């Protein structure tokens, strides 16, 4: 499951580049 | 920038979906 | 409980998601 | 807006309806 | 108090709700 | 439909109802 | 004096209601 | 149907009645 | 004169509430 | 019926009666 | 001329009145 | 009850006087 | 018609007036 | 005394003059 | 007594009335 | 002003003529 | 005004004819 | 005296009340 | 006698109606 | 409280009104 | 007895009403 | 005291009035 | 069919409301 | 029981509400 | 109607959300 | 599956939302 | 408009994501 | 596939998020 | 605190990605 | 803005690194 | 193959590295 | 191929990554 574990990691990428937007 | 709050409700959504995904 | 986890991340980002499109 | 309002009044509504029942 | 919560909520939409149908 | 307008006004007692009951 | 709004409230459902009942 | 005419009456009253109360 | 207004409100259901009893 | 008729003119004069003062 | 009407309400209640009067 | 007599024609007097002041 | 209702009635007034009058 | 009896006859003679008049 | 002080009190509205009717 | 001057004695022959028959 | 001339005659002939009933 | 005023007043009624009936 | 109550109240009324009316 | 006790008074009459036609 | 019924529940309503109205 | 009875009497007044409404 | 269903449950609604306010 | 039914008469309002609106 | 096929599909989803925490 | 009936019935409401919201 | 791209994206992820999830 | 256009869509989500923060 | 949490994630999206990429 | 150097270069990395294990 | 390893272990490193870094 | 264009990303995040450390 190397596509899954990728996937939970993509998600938490655009989680914080995301956050910083919404600050700045 | 309410639009990009929008983008962060769908952001944690995909988040909570994927994350159920991966355990499952 | 993380299928009902999603559920509430998904509830909060409905309800932003309206409240932006009434603001914009 | 007022069908626009009735639309965000059903989204609070549903979003705390479903955080009841996930905290359940 | 969260069930109480709701059915405030509930409330809330039925006023928007029924004024709209009326009105239309 | 002086019906629908028994139907508003019964709805406003009903969220003025609630929304005390919730308080309390 | 919440339950004086609720009073005047249920006073306008119950002049609707007898307006109709007494068409009725 | 003069027992409604009067309860019709005695509804109209209240309204102006509860009203001046409540805002007094 | 809204406590004038309440006055008329009694004066009219007492009217007719003297009349109903007067034609019983 | 003569005093129950004299109350039917008295209930007619004081309404007319108010109503005058209201629209004076 | 609403105080004429007034008058006109008075008169009649002082004739129901001594018409009673009269006959007891 | 001459006096009688006299009131109830005292009424009469006044109700015409006032019925035409009233028309004019 | 009721400027002769007037007339009637002023001397009706006058009979019970000088009837009482005469009866002392 | 004589002159109540003309005096009350003048009235019921006004009266019934006055009958008639309004009749025609 | 009462009963002359009535006859008085009719009397003094109907002078009233027929000063402002003859000027009328 | 006569309308006035008629309108207190119509009450004193009003509370006068009902004070009179009400106990009779 | 021939008939205002007899309706003012009527009013001032019972006038002084009530003051003296009233006197005795 | 004021019954001689009485029988003053009745001339005058007669004299305008029949002066109208031959004028019919 | 319970009626005579309804009456003696609406005179009482009516004294302190008027008290108000012909102080304006 | 003029305009008050004049409300008070109005509202003790009803009652007595309609308690004695909800007995009949 | 319906009829009867919601005349009684609207004597409650005016009781209680005026009886606050009266303190306030 | 007096203002949680005025509310029984406005639910138990509109239970009744829309009793009867449903029937008619 | 729907528009009376409506009014019955906003009844049953503010009947189960009114109670459990009315206990708090 | 008593906040369930309060939900329960809260969904019977709703659906009855949306069912209409769906309508118009 | 984009907005009504929103409002409907909002209302659905809620009820089924609510049936179970009111088995639950 | 029920609660999976929940989530499907809001992936296809955020669809038709978000046609609305991009479509502005 | 790199915002509205974002959201588009982000929509076919959820629809995606979850329709995925769901029958799993 | 679903799970590698899943990928896709975070990517694209993701490369326009990026794009607007380094322009920010 | 933010800013670093992204710098976080962009590194563990490349660890899980090149483990992927390496497991085929 | 050498620290949004080391951003960018990450995220020009992670583009065509997920290309070619999506490729793949 | 040996390519795929260097390039797992310089997204490990760069992980560790910046782990530290962010603590710092 | 592709796998140097990784390598050479993860060469820039590496430089300013450690750039960044010593200058800390």
């Amino acid at each position: 499951s190397k596509l899954l574990e990728l996937l939970r990691k993509l998600a938490e990428a655009l989680h914080k580049a995301i956050e910083l937007l919404e600050k700045w």
